[PDB]
């Protein structure tokens, strides 16, 4: 394999983390090749679950939870910390609050969560290498609790950074706040990806197409699929009672994305910083709500 990069991948992995079985478990935990038969059961639908009270509650409550993990590993982020350092924390913190880390063995992942540094898109696997000074990494965290997903990510400067880093970072929260701020019944899915793409190319950045927000509930990922690049054909429209991502990711460089031999880490084909940020959103009547928020503060971390 050519690397796209500087990145490589820091092996062994320390040994597959336990979840004790007090903590309940999604039906692909226990699969050997961590399939969901619930999600073998409705892949391919188009209908969008309008959630119940019940599920809203649900919703509401992993959500909460996966931000104060997300607030853990924001915790840590300095020179020095290995990605796999800030996984086994993560994984403490989700055991701590009863949730299962809805990674873990999701397909056979092999961690707590995903660790995605520079060049990295999306689902970097947690390893050896420590975060060096001048580092972007993001950290993306989904909680599993009671039946329900919650999903969310962010990303984090590692000490001083150029100021391409600043800007790619600003642009890709700004790319997902203007997304978030179009969001209420009657507005087409596809319409995000216009929103999107218009901010981050007159910002001179383009946007990852091989990745999606996504419907999140019962489910990790279903239906709808958001793309967030223009002119895409996502179908639907939104309603109250819907549940879903928008998960940016936008790249210094082009916008061709290709996956490590490891099977998950996405990467940028030229070797560019790709930068994401995601909330999962509950359209409401009047807009949305932000189910997975910062609660003590108006500003992500990187602004801190
Ligand atoms: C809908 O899929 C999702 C994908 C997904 C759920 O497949 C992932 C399994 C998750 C883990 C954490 C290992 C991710 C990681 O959420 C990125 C966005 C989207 O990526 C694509 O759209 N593709
Ligand atoms: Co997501
Ligand atoms: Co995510
Ligand atoms: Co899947
Ligand atoms: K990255």
């Amino acid at each position: 394999y050519r690397y796209t990069g500087k990145l490589r991948p820091h092996y062994p992995l320390m040994p597959t983390r336990p979840v004790p079985s007090y903590i309940q478990r999604p039906d692909y935990a226990d699969h050997p090749l961590g399939m969901s038969e619930s999600e073998q059961a409705l892949k391919g639908t188009s209908q969008i679950k309008l959630l119940s009270s019940e599920d809203i509650e649900g919703m509401r409550l992993v959500c909460r939870l996966a931000r104060e993990v997300l607030d853990v590993a924001a915790g840590m982020i300095k020179p020095g910390v290995t990605t796999e350092e800030i996984d086994h924390a993560v994984h403490l913190a989700c055991i701590a609050r009863n949730c299962y880390p809805s990674p873990l063995n999701y397909y056979n992942f092999p961690k707590s969560c995903c660790t995605s540094v520079n060049e990295v898109i999306c689902h970097g696997i947690p390893d050896r290498r420590p975060l060096q000074e001048g580092d972007i990494v993001n950290v993306d965290i989904t909680l599993y609790r009671n039946g329900y997903h919650g999903d969310l990510n962010e990303t984090f400067f590692v000490g001083e950074v150029d100021d391409g880093a600043r800007k790619l970072v600003q642009t890709t929260y700004e790319c997902l706040m203007q997304a978030i701020d179009a969001v209420k019944p009657g507005v087409r899915y596809r319409e995000l990806g216009n929103i999107i793409q218009k901010h981050a190319q007159a910002n001179g950045f383009s946007v990852v197409r091989s990745y999606c927000g996504h419907g999140i509930h019962k489910l990790m990922h279903t239906a709808p699929n958001v793309p967030h690049y223009a002119k895409n054909k996502a179908v639907g429209v939104m309603k109250s009672g819907h549940v879903f991502t928008i998960e940016p990711m936008i790249c210094e460089g082009g916008w061709q994305d290709e996956t490590w031999p490891d099977g998950w880490t996405a990467v940028t084909r030229d070797g560019k910083r790709s930068a994401q940020f995601e909330h999962t959103l509950l359209v409401t009547d009047t807009g949305c709500e932000i189910l997975t928020r910062r609660l003590d503060s108006a500003r992500p971390h990187f602004m801190s």
